[PDB]
């Protein structure tokens, strides 16, 4: 019965990310090389730059506990242990996902620039399939 | 894999923490009446004041879909469901609630009073038991 | 129908006051006698001061028609009555003690003060009993 | 053994309105919707501007409270249960209606225009009813 | 869930039409024809004068097109026809004629002078039958 | 007949002394010696400092004619006597104590203070037993 949108500060509420398909972000793994091997200075020092890593720490660290959740269930239970692992993937997985790719896109390329890309492929996908360009993930520096 | 501590930027190391018992900190309810008897502005207006409450919603959020998950496993799942709820309140209990007791402890008393407190606690409890003041939480604005 | 909040603009919401318990207020005759024996000219003479007691007259004067109903239902009415005396000690004593013990108390060491006392009750009682200090209502001018 | 008049900080003791007759009062519907509808900013929001409406809201509370004594003796309750409610609409009625009828109207043409009003109904009810013309309320901006 | 009415940019939320009995509003055919006898260049022309007409338009349309399904369900529907048609007008004629009334009474007359008619006409009706001077609608430019 | 109030004039009425217990007050060879300790020089040299110990001079002479009316009712009168001993001791014990309690009290501390302690003690002792600090008589110069 708490209903509070993480998207606020930086403007974007989460009903502007529904309209990104679910298999658009990249997998898991791929996003938290990009955050280290981008990011290790800002992560580890304690200097404040910004509320994205800010952010993307207890992100992680939720994420961390979901997996230690899961090397938990993998160890000490009993079948009944894979479908568990398979619902966090497919549950948590998506919101975990969005915030990490939101947070490493708006570091990289600017926090102004990702809106104009979200507004934009909202309008592509509110097209019907009968005639649509090509659109592919274009962002420029 | 690696490991980040969240509580650092404001001081206050993990290990700082480590003083306090485990029992010492109260119960989610109390916690979450508290942050909303206290704060229903900073949770919902899109003003930013500080990375305190910043984090607190993706604590609030993390929180969240536990309780969901809990819920799922509560009305799909099979004797094996009390143990993981019993599980992740003792050991996931814990580790939320310290994110949501420093937040709400540091900004109403302030986030520099707050460390002293912990230094003070840390002394109170090494002394031995032969004679000790019988402390309690000293927290005046 | 709609609800309103008496405690409003002096700060403290009521869920502030959901903080202390029940039984904390102290009884309707001893805040009736702190009343007069403090205060003989506020509720008597017409000059305006703050509308503590501008409020704490209407309070007074519900309490005291319900005090008339009480012996209505007495004189008049016929195992039916104590019930109901009972039940009106139990509902509208809480009820009205509480507009009552909030007018004196910030009368004396002023609206601002009682504020925090509000807030350092509610931390003293949310903390676990297993390590808490013996508090007492600490209120000095 | 307390004896406060509320109407002494705007003057027109108790003794005034005693003039006006119990009827001529309309019923307590009105007067809250009349309350609501013209007054639903200064009863919500904390902005004070006079004690008027700061009395109000404690007026319309012990109304509340009544009526939810009402409700509980006529679900939780045993004939006896219609003779109290009756009572407490002429007993308690006539006070509650006297409290709402004079602080909207001198809200709306100023405590200082009803004053003179009063004044004037007194000696119109005084005079033997062997002549007296056809008097009406009349007030106006 | 949405919740929005449309007195707001003119002021005068609809708790304030809520004074005014329902019946006191005239048919649906005199506010038609009154409309396209004195507006007729500002329904057509596309000058712009004030949101007053601009949002009477689609009002109108609203209202034709609940005719038009009106008329499809009589023409098209088997008793249970009548009682729909009697329905609409019960329940949504009594909202159309609202928008229609305030937005041709406040072109005429003015937006200002409409605002304290409401009141007057409101705390009118509420005194006493046993006093009350006789009022009609007085609207002068 | 007529009854006046001899604490007056220094604020402290006589409401305010009814707080305070009947068997706080410490019994009246402490204060004899307490009084005579500390003063020596005002009670015996003719310079007046305050009226104080002006009234502190009555009340001790009043005390000397009370034990020596003791003495007569020992030495002359004949199970008669340790009822009136005892009735003195419970009836006029409580109030000498009073006077000289106050009195000394308000001499080393001053006047002003005293006041607060009075409010204090009263606050302290108002609330139920289910959570009150453990109280003792806190004066300091």
């Amino acid at each position: 019965y708490y209903d509070i949108d993480p998207y606020k500060e930086f403007g974007a509420s989460v009903e502007l990310l529904s309209f990104l398909p679910s298999d658009f972000f990249p997998s898991i793994r791929d996003l938290l090389d990009t955050a280290s091997a981008l990011y290790r200075e800002a992560l580890e020092s304690p200097e404040h730059c910004s509320p994205h890593h800010t952010a993307l720490r207890q992100a992680i660290l939720c994420w961390g506990e979901l997996m230690n959740l899961a090397t938990w269930v993998g160890s000490n239970l009993e079948g009944s242990r894979e479908l568990v692992v398979s619902y966090v993937n497919v549950n948590m997985g998506l919101k975990i996902r969005q915030l990490l790719w939101f947070h490493i896109s708006c570091l990289t390329f600017g926090r102004e620039t990702v809106l104009e890309y979200l507004v934009s492929f909202g309008v592509w996908i509110r097209t019907p399939p009968a005639y649509r360009p090509p659109n592919a993930p274009i962002l420029s520096t």
